[PDB]
């Protein structure tokens, strides 16, 4: 029956009205109930009315503690992208750096264009990257979408243990320039992501369906056995960056999608993803959940080498959502097996 919705597992687009915004949880359950998960990711272009901020001319002064320079290392569509960072700086500092000559947004006609550019300049000019800034962009009184306050079922941490991860259940804040990149990647405890472009050039992203994340994941540890060797998933060190012609060439499954200013990014669990960003632009984002990402979440493979590393206790969603598992999944004994292609059950409304 959910085998049937989206066989493609392509990025899907959806153009919600006023009402159906409204509620996010709702929202989310029903693209999942037309197979958007499938793809790992999706679009959801807000209706016209709607705006989280009145103007985004307050901001020349908001600084950015920790300016990332990225220098990448690799050739023929395999790279390590490596962090330098910079001492702090204003948003007004970064676009004057951003929109230099030196690093700003080539010429070019189609998309296609400025993609080939990215991928063969990608080691070039190493440009910084204003992310991981903790804030948000939201008027206090948005209520739609509102990535500062989502209302999931991962408010269970805070809740619960008074504990906040930042970035994942607090918002971050992305400044990028032309050629910063984000390296393939899952969600810390392969939760899901929301991401909203307040202002600037698009934001290109590329996509392996979760169905399919095994496979990259394999291909990605036969690139790089060495770190394979050390880290049990080294793809969460967001370090590792592969080309659409590498994926192409090894037969991975995967799909580009283009976002623009205004416009929400959805990640899904075990969506794979990676992408760079076109030129000087702001991006908002944090983690959140559904009933479905709970058995993703006691399944996740994590990151083994870095005490530093985000890991969330999944006893608390246990116990409230499958107590007839608990004692089962205590005792190690639980070998539930995960069907990505089933939406979350919360979709029950619409499917
Ligand atoms: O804004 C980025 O660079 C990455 C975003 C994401 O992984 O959601
Ligand atoms: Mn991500
Ligand atoms: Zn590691």
């Amino acid at each position: 029956e959910s085998e049937t919705l989206n066989p493609s597992a392509r990025i899907m687009t959806f153009y919600p009205t006023m009402e159906e915004f409204r509620n996010f949880s709702r929202y989310i359950a029903y693209i999942e109930s037309q197979g958007a998960h499938r793809a790992g990711l999706a679009k959801v272009v807000p209706p016209k009315e709607w705006k989280p901020r009145a103007s985004y001319d307050d901001i020349d002064d908001l600084v950015i503690p920790a300016p990332i320079q990225q220098l990448v290392t690799g050739q023929s569509g395999l790279f390590t992208q490596y962090n330098i960072q910079k001492k702090a700086m204003t948003v007004r500092e970064f676009r004057k750096i951003a929109n230099s000559d030196k690093y700003c947004t080539p010429r070019y006609s189609e998309f296609e264009e400025l993609e080939r550019k990215y991928w063969k300049n990608l080691t070039f000019n190493p440009p910084i990257y204003g992310a991981d800034v903790n804030g948000t962009l939201y008027e206090k009184h948005v209520d739609e979408w509102n990535i500062g306050r989502l209302r999931t079922i991962l408010d269970l941490v805070e809740k619960e243990s008074g504990i906040t991860i930042e970035g994942v259940n607090t918002p971050y804040l992305y400044f990028g320039m032309w050629k910063t990149s984000f390296a393939w990647h899952t969600e810390d405890m392969d939760l899901y992501s929301i991401n909203y472009l307040h202002f600037g050039e698009p934001k290109s992203w590329y996509s392996v369906p979760p169905e399919h994340g095994k496979r990259l994941e394999r291909l990605a540890k036969g690139f790089f056995p060495g770190s394979a060797q050390s880290c049990e998933a080294f793809l969460r060190h967001k370090m590792t960056l592969i080309s659409p012609l590498m994926l192409k060439k090894y037969g991975i499954p995967f799909d580009k999608v283009t976002q623009e200013a205004g416009e929400f990014m959805i990640t899904f669990p075990y969506g794979y993803h990676a992408g760079f960003n076109h030129g000087f632009n702001c991006a908002e984002s944090t983690n959140f959940a559904t009933r479905r990402w709970i058995e993703y979440g006691k399944q996740a493979v994590l990151c083994s080498c870095r005490k530093d590393m985000v890991k969330i206790s999944m006893d608390v969603f246990v116990r409230k959502f499958q107590p007839e598992r608990y004692k089962l999944w205590k005792a190690g004994k639980d070998n539930t097996v995960i069907d990505h292609t089933l939406p979350t059950p919360e979709a029950a409304e619409f499917l």
